[PDB]
């Protein structure tokens, strides 16, 4: 198995500077950061229609550096703003403030007693941090299972997943990279290689929760067949066919007033035939 | 005439057909029927496929309906079925009793907002008016097979569930009819939303309880486009009760689409998981919970 961590762009309650602050993990099995400081009970993951729909659309288009030769969060995202700019996602004008935000120090769970928290936050064009319009939803992962490492194999490899909103973006951009030689960033305190980098930046937008962009994306990524193929894939097409699939396997329950355990139930054999489809075509076989 | 005048986009006098009635609220009973063909005559019909009482049952290849199960749905189903509601035409309050003249008011209006062309309403006319078949009549019509509709796999709920209604609809239930074909010929998938202005027993499709809501889902083969889960999301939408009352109550698409978008939001996707199915599916029970903690308050 391996790690991935999920960080969000906030702003400390304190000094109001913004920051990255990690909002919850993978070990497989999916752990969420409390606003006390702990961390929730570890649950399965489930997506949002929208989440999901929103990722599809911007990894359709969006930015892949695969085996790139870099070994630091700097010369990552340097590389990753210079392909956004040639693939035309973000403007020049952007970069200097994108590069800004990206290279800041990235916070977890040991200082945020010792700071006063974290709210969220949105980019500015200016240096300032502004404050979302959207109205804001608490999250529910938090709500259910926070309110209240071990397993990380010695030969895996980290992902790391990077949302943030910024006001000065046209839509939303998603940035993946693979590098040649999985290596250790200041953004993970872990000592876990990290291999993989997804960046999802963009504005705020009808539909679009970056935090659940985040954790359909760390979803996709603590995916068996989808991690396989995301190492063997040389191209963006081979990265998106492995999502269709993904999406394909996907069991979507709509809302109902009557919910019951004998009706979800009967669930089981799709479940499993679902599943079945999904490792059908992978290397991999499921557990 | 020599003038051939374009639809003009014009909601001055919509108000003026806005009724003032509060419609009654009514339990719904869905049946799903898909364009087929016989292997004794050849002759294209509509065949029942599935049903919504108060769980989901399917008909399988023996004239058996499948064991009733909760409706799942792709995640495709929903993306095309927002995709082509977003365009559909609507007709509500429609003041029509027969099946003729609401397929017929139907295509007028996918005229108008020009979702079909003049050439193919004859034929889609003639495709929405054969005969309603039903699964008792399924097994002396010699099998059915799957059809498509032109100008001139089995499906996974049924590998499912069957391979293995009267007394259960309650009294003041009415019918919601989904109609789901394959032309060839359509350039793009159109949808078809009629609300009658009262529950019609319509002749020409004989169900349990009188017709209150029809659904219209025709199109060509497209990417990801699957028509029997497509009207299977359609009918799981039409039995949820929230959106069953935005329904009732809507008076333009545009209520119908916000229904519908949270409808979505209170959806759940729950992804390929290796964990056993059991604990996998029961898993979504406090998140489930916690989702519709608000939406049916």
């Amino acid at each position: 198995k391996v790690y991935v961590e999920l960080q969000e762009l906030v702003m400390d309650e304190k000094n109001q500077e913004l920051r990255w602050m990690e909002a919850a993990r993978w070990v497989q099995l999916e752990e969420n950061l409390g606003e006390n400081g702990a961390w929730g009970r570890p649950h399965l993951s489930h997506l949002t229609f929208w989440s999901l729909l929103e990722l599809r659309r911007v990894f359709t288009k969006g930015t892949v550096l695969l085996d790139l030769q870099e070994t630091s969060l700097a010369g990552v995202a340097n590389q990753l703003l210079d392909r956004f700019i040639f693939e035309d996602q973000i403007r020049p004008q952007d970069r200097e403030e994108l590069l800004r935000a990206l290279l800041l120090k990235h916070s977890h769970a040991g200082e945020l007693e010792a700071l006063g928290g974290v709210k969220p936050a949105v980019l500015t064009r200016s240096g300032d941090p502004s404050q979302p319009l959207l109205p804001q939803h608490s999250s529910l992962e938090t709500q259910l299972f926070c309110e209240q490492l071990e397993k990380i194999p010695p030969d895996s490899e980290a992902t790391l997943v990077l949302v943030g909103r910024a006001d000065f973006l046209e839509q939303p951009v998603l940035g993946f990279v693979r590098l040649q030689e999985a290596a250790e960033l200041e953004a993970v305190e872990l000592p876990v290689p990290i291999r993989f980098l997804f960046v999802l930046l963009g504005p705020e937008a009808p539909h679009i929760d970056y935090t659940q962009l985040g954790r359909a994306a760390a979803t996709l990524m603590s995916e068996r067949v989808f991690r396989i193929d995301a190492y063997m894939a040389q191209s963006r097409g081979e990265l998106l066919h492995s999502l269709e699939g993904f999406l394909d396997c996907s069991l979507v329950l709509p809302p109902t007033d009557a919910p019951s355990e004998q009706a979800l139930l009967s669930l089981v054999p799709v479940q499993r035939e679902l599943l079945r489809r999904r490792y059908q075509s992978s290397p991999a076989k499921p557990d």
